């Protein structure tokens, strides 16, 4: 029944809302969008990322640029920092979803640590436009520019991303739908290692359903909008390939620390 | 609301499955022979320690070790490589323990840092009886007696360790309540270099209120559960000093033994 998905739909998205913070109705009223009440900390340059780091609410190191700790390296961590914040976000979010708690443990898990990058990639684009994307909650904006011209294998780390943003975002999606979204993506079902499909396809089934009807009746004039969603389902899973790559190259440019023991524990790969 | 507490042990116990491949059941079933499913092999001397890398996953050595690496040292150097297991293990379920990963990163690092081994200590009760305690997952059951009567300094190890579990273990505590009990120790607060505090002793208030119930629920006949488990704390302590102090004896009575990184990093003096 056409009333059970509705259900579904308005369950999920109010289980998104209450999971995160920076939804993209926020996100996208501080980008280009006015609401202007309290304008976020540009940084352009490098004095820009410099003077306005011993005043921004980010957790990891102050500023400090002289021959000690490179900015380029300080920069990529720090996204894995947030990264890692998300996940439980994520964990929190599938757990919301019916049926889920109720399988495997075992598959549980294995779908969230296939499933995550792709929902960070997915959100990441909430916050992007075609000149940069929004940092710190908001509070701050790094443009493109600035992480174009970093570091040799950090400069091409983050373009990727801003094409897969730019033609994602032109779908023009809104929290309601990218909530149900993000739950097919997790209950996916050829995610390697899984021991019992059947259920999983089966809620899957179900929120593809929500899913077409939620963009059938929030976007009438965007026809066969359903199928250009999935679609993006292919650009996404390159991304994420594309992504462990230049990640191991990075494993090839610093390691051995006996500082970061306990640190690069809590900070594996996902 | 009671309820939201509830809802937090769930939670809580979920990731403890999830982060832990030997719970406190599984391991009761096996040391209960009443389920000969799968028995363990004992080692209660060298010829069963023989006997013991033929079944059991060793990758040591078998024979004679007074030429190469005694058999104190033998079994010690194994043991290093489960508690560095453990702690990654720890430091997993940590990541999952709500608002852990939106302290400053400083104070994450000294929370691990105290709280693990106090951790290892609780968890490795699940596995020893009066008699012994549980190797290679389960597949093995090394006697009390044969690691007492081990080399001068070495056979000081465990006896200590023994003593608390067979306390400890009288409060008959099950998997879902060690889970809510290992949070509380992490989320301490009044651990050294700690930058903030306040926010730590939020999510701990939070933590214990959840314990409090539990307790209550799951175990409603057992007066002041709550108070002697808290009270278990302070055992943890010492047993973590005495532990401290020995380790500093074998650094200076063999040269050739070293300590792990991830080991050596985490502890430190007075
Ligand atoms: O302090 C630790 O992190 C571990 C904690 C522990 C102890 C017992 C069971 C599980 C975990 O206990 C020890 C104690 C001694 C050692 C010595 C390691 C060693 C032995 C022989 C040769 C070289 C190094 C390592 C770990």
């Amino acid at each position: 029944e056409s009333a059970d998905l509705r259900a579904l739909a308005k369950h999920l998205y109010d289980s998104y809302i209450k999971s995160f913070p920076l939804t993209k109705a926020k996100a996208r009223a501080i980008l280009t969008g006015k609401t202007t009440d309290k304008s976020p900390f540009v940084i352009y340059d490098m004095n820009s990322l410099m003077m306005g780091e011993d005043k921004i609410k980010f957790k990891h190191i102050t500023p400090l640029q002289e021959q000690s700790k490179e900015v380029a390296i300080r920069i990529f961590q720090g996204c894995q920092f947030r990264s890692v914040e998300a996940v439980q976000e994520i964990t929190e979010y599938a757990k919301s979803i019916p049926g889920f708690v109720n399988l495997d443990l075992n598959d549980q898990v294995t779908l969230l640590k296939y499933g995550v990058h792709e929902i960070i990639y997915t959100m990441l684009a909430s916050l992007m436009n075609k000149d940069g994307v929004l940092i710190s909650e908001g509070q701050g904006f790094m443009t493109r520019e600035f992480l174009k011209s970093l570091r040799k294998p950090f400069g091409d780390f983050m373009e990727p991303k801003f094409e897969f943003a730019v033609k994602f975002n032109a779908l023009e999606l809104d929290d309601s739908d990218l909530a149900i979204f993000i739950a097919v993506i997790i209950l996916s079902g050829d995610r390697p290692g899984l021991l019992n499909v059947k259920p999983i396809e089966d809620i899957q089934d179900n929120l593809l359903q929500a899913l077409e009807l939620q963009l059938k009746l929030n976007h009438p004039e965007s026809s066969q909008l359903f199928a250009k969603l999935l679609q993006k389902m292919t650009d996404l899973r390159q991304i994420v390939t594309e992504h462990v790559q230049l990640l191991q190259v990075i494993k090839k440019t610093e390691t051995d620390m006996s500082l970061h023991p306990l640190l690069q524990e809590i900070y594996k790969d996902l």
